[PDB]
């Protein structure tokens, strides 16, 4: 799919079994999820944004539906007010930012 | 131009006379450039991001050249750690993602 940016870019993704809105994000070089139910092991890890840094967890090798486009890689799961898509999974679905 | 996300889509922008790379942020509503000598009035703002807020100045109407297209429209300066491009102008060099 193409997708102008009047509107957020918003997309549903699948992830742990469950369903929810991410936001895919050119801007970010990670992946953040809001607090969720999810299986494994990781390691605390802080990072950063703009207003500052938050404490996530790191899950690696974890399968992502975004858009129907299955990918698989690091997701970070913290205090983030929105789901983000970062270039480690936008990378993989094939995303290009276009203009 | 195309740009795949292997590497941070960074570009050239001309702002107030002066040269600077921003990242173009599919996932900022806003426009938040670095601490920089810019023209004008402004008024106080205070905005959000992943770690928290942070307190900017708001601009208007002010004139940009991203890769060459000219663009105008709100501009926001505060203690960013780098330039992003939001969708405000981004909507406006005509940009859009895909896969
Ligand atoms: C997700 C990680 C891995 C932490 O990367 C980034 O945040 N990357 C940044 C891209 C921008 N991504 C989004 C992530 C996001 C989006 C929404 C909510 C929470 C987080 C963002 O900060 N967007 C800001 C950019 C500044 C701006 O647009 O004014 C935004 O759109 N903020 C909105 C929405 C918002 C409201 C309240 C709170 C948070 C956000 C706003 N109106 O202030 C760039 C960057 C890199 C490195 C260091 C600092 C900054």
């Amino acid at each position: 799919p193409q997708i102008t940016l009047w509107q957020r870019p918003l997309v549903t993704i699948k992830i742990g079994g469950q369903l929810k809105e991410a936001l895919l994000d050119t801007g970010a070089d990670d992946t953040v999820l809001e607090e969720m139910s999810l299986p494994g092991r990781w390691k605390p890890k802080m990072i950063g944004g703009i207003g500052g840094f938050i404490k996530v967890r790191q899950y690696d090798q974890i399968l992502i539906e975004i858009c129907g486009h299955k990918a698989i890689g690091t997701v970070l799961v913290g205090p983030t007010p929105v789901n983000i898509i970062g270039r480690n999974l936008l990378t993989q679905i094939g995303c290009t930012l276009n203009f």
